[PDB]
C-alpha cells in the first residue's frame, strides 16, 4: 500500500511463509526442536542481535531511524548473553559458534547500518516485529519440549518485561515507522530489503537444518481412587492444571489421578459409577477454529456420534482459551454442554480461562471455588488438611521482621534503584487538592515526587501504587475475633518442593499482614466461607456457610445475595456471624493479597521530570448491607497531606505522535482526562519550544459545569494561549435531555474527517465510563461512512486499520 506497514506487510507475504515453513520452524511449531538445535540458533540470534543493535545504536539519532528507537522495550543482547550463558557455561565467549549464514547475516546488518541506514527499518520490522507475535507460544513450545525451569532461565530472549501488551506496542510500532518521510522509491528499496531480511533468515534455518542430521474405572478400582482429571493440552498449560487439580485430591481427603484421555476409550464413562463417590473433571485448551488438541481428538470425535447412558456421572469442566480468538473456549464448552447431554450431572461451573489476561489467576480462582463446591456436593465434610503453618516468635529482634515492605526486608528504608512492582519507590505526596467543586463524590489531584529515584516515564504511561487498609478496620477485626495483633510470627509452607514458602513476606505481625499483605475489603470468595463454616458455633450460621460453598441450588442464591451483591467485606461477616470465632493465623492464610491499583499518569514528563501526577475519583459508597464501604486505594491517598506513597511506573502503549504536526483528537469523559492532561502540557511545552505543533482537540464529559468539571481553570488557560485548539466540553446533567462526547464528535463530523484523512491526526479514548468506547467507535465508522464515501463495513475496515497503524488507541479501565 502507501503506509510503510502495510506495505512491509503485503511485500513480505510470500517469504513470511516460507520461513514459517521452513523444516527448522516447522519442527519447532511441533515440539521437535532438540536441544543442540535450540542452542545453534540461539548463538546464531545472538550474533545476528548483537549486529543489529550495533547499528541501531550507531544511527539512533539518524532522522531516518530515530522513531524506532525502543531500547528499553525491544532489545534483546542482554537477554541472549543470560542465555548464551545458561545454554554454553561460564565461558560461552569463546565455545559459541559463527556459522557462515550467521556471518552473511551480520555482515548484511552492518552494510546497512554503516552506509544505507535508511534501510535499517526494514531489518528492525524483521525482527522485533516477529518477536512479538508467535515468540509467546515458541517459548511455551520450548519450555515443554526441553523440559526448562519455570523461572525462565535459557528463554530470557522470548521474555519483554517491559511490553505489557505486545499488540497495542506493534501498533505504535508500526505508527512509528509510517512516520518516515521517504520517497517512493526508497519506500520501494526498503519493502525489498525487509524481503532480504526475510531470506536471510530462511537460509539461515536451512543451514541450521543442515547442521543437525485397560479401563481406567477398573484401574481406579485396583489403584483405590475417586477421581480422574483428563487433560486436553498442547504445550502443557492444561496437563499442568490437571496434575495440580490431582494433586490436592490427596490433600483434601479423597484421593486422585491426572490422565492422558488419548489411550483411553471414555466408553468407561459408564463404569465410573461404581466408584464410590466418583468424579471426573476435564482441563481442556481449544486450537484452530474451535478445534480439539490432537491428544483428545479421539475424545472429541466421540462425542459427536454415541449415545452411551452417562446417568450417575459425576464431572466438572476448565476450558483454556483467548478472548481474541471468535471461537472463545470452543472445546471446553462442547464439552460442558455435551457431558449433560449424556445424563452426567455438573457438580461446578464450568471455567472460561483466558489467555489474553492471566490464565493463571482465571484457573487459581476456578481452583479455589471448586474444590469446597465439591465437598458440599458430596457431603464428605471431613475439614481438609491446611497448608501453612503457624510458627510464633515470641522473642525475636526488630530489624529481622517484615514491616510492610513488598520485596527484601528493610527494602523500604534502604531504597536503591531500581524500582518496580518488586522494589516500589516511597514517593513524598507534595499535593492533594480537590478538583471537584461540589459535593455530588470527591475527586483528587495527587503530586508524587521521584526527584532521585532515577524514574522515567512518559505522557501515556500507568503509575501502580500499593495502599494500606484502615487500620480502624485492622483494629476491629483483631478485637472481634479476640487476638492480639502484634505477634511477630511466620506462616510455612510445608509443601516442602513448592518455593511459595510464604503466603505474604515473613516473619511479620498480624496487624501489619492485615494491613499492608491483604485485602480485608472485597466480598470473600467461596473457599474461605467453607473453611470458616468450621468455626460457626450455632448450626444455623455454620449450615448457611456451609450451603454457601455450593455453586448449585439455592446457596448460590445466599451467597452471590448476601455477600456478591450486598458487599459484605470480612469484618461484616464476623460482626453478622457471631458464631464465627476462627484463630486469625488461618484467617491470613485463607484471605487473599492485597493488589496494587493503577492511574493514568496525568503529567509530562518533560516539564515534571522529577514529579508525578494522578487525578482520581475517591470511592465511597452506601453498601446494601447498611455499612458504608470505603475504596483501600482512593481512601488511603485521600488521607496522605503534605507522608510517602509506595509506587511504581508501568509502561503503556499510550503515546502521542513522534511528529509534532500531526493532530491528536482526545476523548476522555471524567477521570479519563487524566492523561490528556499530560499529552496537552507536553504540546504546549512544544509550542514553547518553537516547534511547529499541530491541532489539539479535547472532548471532556461531565455532570455539571458548576460539579465536577476537572482542570476547568488550567484547561481554559491552555485554551487562551493557543495550545488547546478546541475545549468541547459536553455536560451530561444540565437540561431535559443528556449530552455526551458522542453528540460533540458526530456534531464536528466534517473537520474531524478533514483531520482525520488530511491530516493523519491520532484518535484516543480514555475513561471509566462504560459502554463509551464502542459509543465513539461507532460515532467514527458513521463519519468515515458519511464524509469519504464508503459502505458501513468499509468504514469499519478503515477504522479498524486505523487502529492496526496505531493512530486508534483505548486506555479503559474499570
Ligand atoms: C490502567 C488503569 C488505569 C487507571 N487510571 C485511573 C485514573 O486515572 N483515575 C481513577 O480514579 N481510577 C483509575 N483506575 C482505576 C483504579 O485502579 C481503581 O480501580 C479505582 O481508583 C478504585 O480503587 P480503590 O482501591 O480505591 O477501590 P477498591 O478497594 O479496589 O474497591 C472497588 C470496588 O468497589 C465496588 N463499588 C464501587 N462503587 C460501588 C457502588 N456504588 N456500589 C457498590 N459497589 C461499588 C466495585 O465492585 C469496585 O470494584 C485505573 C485502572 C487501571 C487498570
Ligand atoms: C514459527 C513460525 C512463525 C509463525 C507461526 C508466525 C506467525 C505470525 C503471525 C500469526 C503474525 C501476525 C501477528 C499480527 O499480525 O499481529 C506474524 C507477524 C509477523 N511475523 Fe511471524 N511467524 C513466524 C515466524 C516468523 C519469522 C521467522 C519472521 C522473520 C524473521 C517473522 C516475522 C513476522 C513479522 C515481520 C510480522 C509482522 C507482519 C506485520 O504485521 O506487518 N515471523 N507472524
Ligand atoms: C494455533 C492456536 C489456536 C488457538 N485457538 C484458540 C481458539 O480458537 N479459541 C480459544 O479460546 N483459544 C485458542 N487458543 C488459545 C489456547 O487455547 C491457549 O493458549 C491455551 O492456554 C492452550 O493450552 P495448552 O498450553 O495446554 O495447549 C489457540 C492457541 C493457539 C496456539
Amino acid at each position: 500500500s502507501q503506509d510503510l506497514s502495510e506495505a512491509l506487510k503485503e511485500a513480505t507475504k510470500e517469504v513470511h511463509i516460507r520461513a514459517e515453513n521452513s523444516e527448522f520452524m516447522r519442527n519447532f511449531q511441533k515440539g521437535q526442536v532438540s536441544r543442540e538445535g535450540f542452542k545453534l540458533v540461539m548463538a546464531s540470534l545472538y550474533h545476528i542481535y548483537t549486529a543489529l543493535e550495533e547499528e541501531i545504536e550507531r544511527n539512533k539519532q539518524n532522522p531516518v531511524y530515530a522513531p524506532l528507537y525502543f531500547p528499553e522495550e525491544l532489545h534483546r543482547r542482554a537477554a541472549l548473553e543470560q542465555d548464551m550463558a545458561f545454554w554454553y557455561g561460564p565461558h560461552w565467549q569463546e565455545a559459541i559458534p559463527y556459522t557462515p549464514a550467521t556471518q552473511h547475516y551480520v555482515k548484511r546488518l552492518h552494510e546497512v547500518g554503516g552506509t544505507h541506514p535508511e534501510l535499517l527499518v526494514a531489518h528492525a520490522y524483521t525482527r522485533y516485529l516477529g518477536d512479538l507475535s508467535g515468540g509467546q507460544v515458541l517459548k511455551k513450545i520450548a519450555q515443554k519440549a526441553m523440559a526448562l525451569p519455570s523461572s525462565g532461565e535459557g528463554l530470557a530472549f522470548f521474555t519483554f518485561p517491559s511490553i505489557d501488551n505486545p499488540t497495542k506496542f506493534k501498533q505504535l510500532y508500526r505508527a512509528r515507522m509510517n512516520t518516515l518521510e521517504m520517497t517512493p522509491e526508497v519506500k520501494h528499496r526498503v519493502t525489498e530489503e525487509a524481503k532480504t531480511a526475510f531470506l536471510l533468515n530462511i537460509e539461515l534455518f536451512e543451514e541450521l537444518q543442515a547442521l543437525l542430521p485397560s479401563s481406567f474405572v477398573e484401574k481406579m478400582k485396583k489403584t483405590g481412587r475417586n477421581i480422574i482429571v483428563f487433560y486436553g493440552s498442547q504445550t502443557g498449560t492444561a496437563e499442568e492444571f490437571a496434575n495440580r487439580l490431582s494433586k490436592d485430591a490427596h490433600r483434601y481427603g479423597m484421593r486422585g489421578m491426572s490422565a492422558d484421555p488419548e489411550e483411553y476409550d471414555l466408553a468407561d464413562l459408564s463404569s465410573l459409577p461404581e466408584i464410590d463417590k466418583s468424579l471426573v473433571v476435564f482441563c481442556m485448551a481449544t486450537y484452530g477454529e474451535g478445534d480439539p488438541t490432537d491428544n483428545a481428538q479421539d475424545f472429541y470425535d466421540w462425542l459427536q456420534e454415541t449415545d452411551v447412558d452417562l446417568t450417575g456421572v459425576k464431572f466438572a469442566v476448565f476450558g483454556l482459551g483467548n478472548k481474541t480468538y471468535e471461537h472463545f473456549n470452543a472445546m471446553g464448552k462442547y464439552v460442558d454442554q455435551r457431558l449433560e447431554q449424556l445424563g452426567a450431572q455438573r457438580i461446578f461451573e464450568l471455567g472460561l480461562g483466558d489467555d489474553d489476561g492471566n490464565l493463571e489467576e482465571d484457573f487459581i480462582t476456578w481452583r479455589e471455588q471448586f474444590w469446597p463446591a465439591v465437598c458440599e456436593f458430596f457431603g464428605v465434610e471431613a475439614s481438609s488438611i491446611r497448608q501453612y503453618e503457624l510458627v510464633v516468635h515470641e522473642d525475636m529482634d526488630v530489624a529481622k521482621v517484615y514491616t510492610g515492605e513488598m520485596g527484601r526486608l528493610k527494602s523500604y528504608e534502604n531504597q536503591k534503584p531500581p524500582f518496580d512492582a518488586k522494589n516500589p519507590f516511597l514517593a513524598a505526596v507534595t499535593a492533594n487538592r480537590k478538583l471537584n467543586q461540589g459535593t455530588e463524590r470527591h475527586l483528587m489531584h495527587l503530586e508524587l515526587d521521584i526527584s532521585d529515584s532515577k524514574i522515567r516515564y512518559e505522557s501515556g504511561d500507568h503509575v501502580a501504587v500499593y495502599p494500606a487498609n484502615d487500620s480502624a478496620l485492622v483494629n476491629q477485626i483483631g478485637e472481634i475475633l479476640g487476638a492480639d495483633l502484634d505477634v511477630i510470627m511466620s506462616l510455612n509452607n510445608l509443601d516442602e518442593e513448592s518455593n511459595k514458602k510464604h503466603p505474604f513476606p515473613c516473619p511479620t505481625t498480624y496487624r501489619t499482614a492485615l494491613t499492608y499483605y491483604l485485602d480485608i475489603t472485597n466480598p470473600p470468595r467461596t473457599n474461605v466461607l467453607y473453611e470458616l463454616a468450621q468455626y460457626a458455633s450455632e448450626p444455623s450460621e455454620q449450615e448457611h456457610l456451609h450451603k454457601m460453598a455450593s455453586s448449585s441450588g439455592e446457596g448460590k442464591e445466599l451467597y452471590l445475595s448476601w455477600v456478591v451483591e450486598a458487599r459484605r467485606h470480612i469484618l461484616a461477616i464476623l460482626q453478622d456471624y457471631p458464631s464465627l470465632r476462627p484463630p486469625i493465623d488461618h484467617l491470613c492464610e485463607l484471605l487473599p493479597r492485597l493488589q496494587a491499583r493503577y492511574y493514568s499518569i496525568a503529567s509530562s514528563s518533560k516539564v515534571h521530570p522529577n514529579s508525578v501526577h494522578i487525578c482520581a475519583v475517591a470511592v465511597e459508597y452506601e453498601a446494601k448491607s447498611g455499612r458504608v464501604n470505603k475504596g483501600v486505594a482512593t481512601s488511603w491517598l485521600r488521607a496522605k497531606e503534605p507522608a510517602l506513597v509506595p509506587m511504581f511506573v508501568r509502561k503503556s502503549q499510550f503515546r502521542l505522535p513522534f511528529k509534532s504536526t500531526t493532530p491528536v483528537i482526545m476523548v476522555g469523559p471524567g477521570t479519563g482526562i487524566a492523561p490528556f492532561m499530560g499529552f496537552i502540557q507536553e504540546r504546549a511545552w512544544l509550542r514553547e519550544q518553537g516547534k511547529e505543533v499541530g491541532e489539539t482537540l479535547l472532548y471532556y464529559g461531565c455532570r455539571r459545569s458548576d460539579e465536577d468539571y476537572l482542570y476547568r481553570e488550567e484547561l481554559a488557560r491552555f485554551h487562551k494561549d493557543g495550545a488547546l485548539t478546541q475545549l468541547n466540553v459536553a455536560f451530561s446533567r444540565e437540561q431535559a435531555h443528556k449530552v455526551y462526547v458522542q453528540h460533540l464528535l458526530k456534531r464536528d463530523r466534517e473537520h474531524l474527517w478533514k483531520l482525520i484523512h488530511e491530516g493523519g491526526a491520532h484518535i484516543y479514548v480514555c475513561g471509566d465510563a462504560r459502554n463509551m468506547a464502542k459509543d465513539v467507535q461507532n460515532t467514527f465508522y458513521d463519519i468515515v461512512a458519511e464524509f469519504g464515501p464508503m459502505e458501513h463495513t468499509q468504514a469499519v475496515d478503515y477504522v479498524k486499520k486505523l487502529m492496526t497503524k496505531g493512530r486508534y488507541s483505548l486506555d479503559v479501565w474499570s
